[PDB]
């Protein structure tokens, strides 16, 4: 079937949308090739129609089934709570989309009649009607990039009410359900160190390893009606409150197989026929899909001891190589199987022999020395896009500060330290708003975080190490120098002393403000100050950081106010 049919409706925007970088002086200390920054928008929708509108022709065979049997035999050990309507409501991010329903997300949050009733007729409405396809909203979603243009994604979700109803029949099952089922192949269990060390101990357990990302070209629309009724099945082999069996049956039927497209104008658009990117299920559904076709793929290909890692429709593949011909076929036998389950390339996929040559989840494995002079591997990436949105950023007030998540997850990258720690921290001083909590988003969740309580968050999360390490690959180094060049980013020397005059007035402040300053700017100065573990990293609730993948899903994770 077609993942999509349009009507002829536009893809409309809801308010005016802005694609160039401004010419902002604090962006510019940053980036001065403002041209080369772009964020998409509707006017590229159409584009983005084209490219994701196809007809899908599966066809299953015997490893597809035996791997589906193998993974719902471990589903059947899950026991999966029910959510209460308040522990759901707690879950809404402060700023999701209202609801059409005379609420918004304020209201849900602060348990509202209006909210709180809607939501009950809607949760009622999912265990009466098992068949009324569910309105969704279609989008262009707006992200920046650099040239060299992408047109915008789009996105595709339900209301409100309904968003909320998928957090108490569902929440539990995709935050638990995924580990259960993939075990050490569910990508999303792993703090950025722990995935450093699951890729370099997989590497080095083989006798001659061979590995290779695989890229499905536009997952969401490859995925098709079985596929989610299989996802569905999955999920039917948890224990089940009688409600959550119900409303998963209702919702597998009536939002998550497809439906109707409205656009912002509130006109018929058109209709889907596959993955919704904006629903609860989306990242553990894409996970579960993606692992399901490459484990039966890997069987079809005969590729030896095979070792994956997923995160949605990210794949990595580490196996035993059997030969440098014999492994360039086995790819291609395994392209081929993927292909047949409704997973086909966007880049064909080649063996690598380089763990340092592999891209997943657009980031490599790279080594650096701790103060020591030991090797450390971290996880790293291309700046560009990191430092396009850092820019955006700084220019504009964004829901989610992109620049946060990446000081945490890149910490020991040379990027985030010389540059977006030594920018952001130099902006929030002169401001007085070091202390102000942002928004950040952690695998697809969003959290609140002081960027005074970074040095305790990466020292939880990566080790003292990040602090401490230097001799960068010179590949590394190159890589990030180039991108300066062409972004028109000032060099390294000038971020040496930017950082050296924000680290001054942190120390002089005393209190978190002079912790930022030891820690995350030791790199700055000759005269190292002593880096001992701080008291507040112990003690760090990073309880749910690296649990599940939420990704579409409108999950908040920070604290609830008491009411
Ligand atoms: O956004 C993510 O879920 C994320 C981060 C991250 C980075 C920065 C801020 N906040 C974050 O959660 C992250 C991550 O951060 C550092 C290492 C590392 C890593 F290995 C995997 C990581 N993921 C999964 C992830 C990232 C990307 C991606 O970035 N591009 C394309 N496809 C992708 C597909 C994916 F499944």
């Amino acid at each position: 079937s077609m993942s999509y049919t349009w009507t002829g409706a536009l893809i409309t925007p809801c308010a005016a949308e802005e694609s160039k970088l401004p010419i902002n002086p604090l962006s510019n200390s940053l980036l001065r090739h403002h041209n080369m920054v772009y964020a998409t928008t509707s006017r590229s929708a159409s584009l983005r129609q084209k490219k994701v509108t196809f007809d899908r022709l599966q066809v299953l065979d015997d490893h597809y089934r035996d791997v589906l049997k193998e993974m719902k035999a471990k589903a059947s050990t899950v026991k999966a709570k029910l959510l209460s309507i308040e522990e759901a409501c707690k879950l809404t991010p402060p700023h999701s989309a209202k609801s059409k329903f005379g609420y918004g997300a304020k209201d849900v949050r602060n348990l509202s009649s209006r909210a709180v009733n809607h939501i009950r007729s809607v949760w009622e409405d999912l265990l009466e009607d098992t068949e009324t396809p569910i309105d969704t909203t279609i989008m262009a979603k707006s992200e920046v990039f650099c040239v060299q243009r992408k047109p915008a994604r789009l996105i595709v979700f339900p209301d409100l009410g309904v968003r909320v109803c998928e957090k108490m029949a569902l929440y539990d099952v995709v935050s638990t359900l995924p580990q259960a089922v993939m075990g050490s192949s569910y990508g999303f269990q792993y703090s950025p160190k722990q995935r450093v060390e699951f890729l370099v101990n997989t590497w080095k357990s083989k006798k001659c390893p061979m590995g290779f990302s695989y890229d499905t070209r536009c997952f969401d629309s490859t995925v098709t009606e079985s596929d989610i009724r299989v996802e569905e099945s999955i999920y039917q082999c948890c224990d089940l409150a009688p409600e959550a069996r119900q409303a998963i049956r209702s919702l597998t039927e009536r939002l998550y197989i497809g439906g109707p497209l409205t656009n912002s104008k509130g006109q018929n658009c058109g209709y889907r026929r596959c993955r919704a990117s904006g629903v609860l299920t989306t990242s553990c559904g894409n996970t579960l899909t993606c692992y399901l076709k490459a484990t039966a793929a890997c069987r079809a290909a005969k590729l030896q001891d095979c070792t994956m890692l997923v995160n949605g429709d990210d794949l990595v593949v580490i196996c035993e190589s059997a030969g440098t011909q014999e492994d360039a076929a086995a790819l291609r036998a395994f392209t081929e199987a993927m292909t047949r389950y409704s997973a086909p390339p966007g880049d064909p996929p080649q063996p690598e022999y380089d763990l340092e040559l592999i891209t997943s989840c657009s980031s490599n494995v790279s080594v650096a020395h701790d103060a020591s002079g030991k090797r450390v591997y971290y996880l790293t990436r291309d700046p560009t896009t990191p430092l396009a949105r850092a820019a955006w950023e700084t220019a504009r007030h964004t829901p989610i500060n992109s620049w946060l998540g990446n000081i945490i997850m890149y910490a020991p990258t040379l990027w985030a330290r010389m540059i977006l720690m030594t920018h952001f921290f130099s902006i929030l001083l002169a401001q007085e708003q070091l202390g102000k909590a942002l928004d950040c988003q952690i695998y697809g969740a969003c959290y609140s975080i002081e960027p005074l309580d970074l040095p305790q968050i990466i020292e939880r999360l990566h080790g003292l190490s990040a602090f401490t390490l230097h001799s960068y690959s010179p590949g590394e180094i190159n890589r990030v120098a180039s991108c300066l060049r062409k972004l028109g980013v000032p060099p390294l020397r000038t971020w040496r002393h930017r950082a050296r005059s924000v680290r001054a007035k942190l120390l002089s402040q005393g209190g978190r403000a002079a912790i930022c300053g030891r820690y995350l700017f030791n790199w700055a100065v000759r005269t190292k100050l002593k880096l001992t573990p701080i008291p507040a990293a112990s003690q760090l609730d990073l309880s749910g950081w690296f649990v599940a993948g939420y990704s579409g899903g409108d999950i908040y994770h920070s604290l609830s106010r008491a009411r």
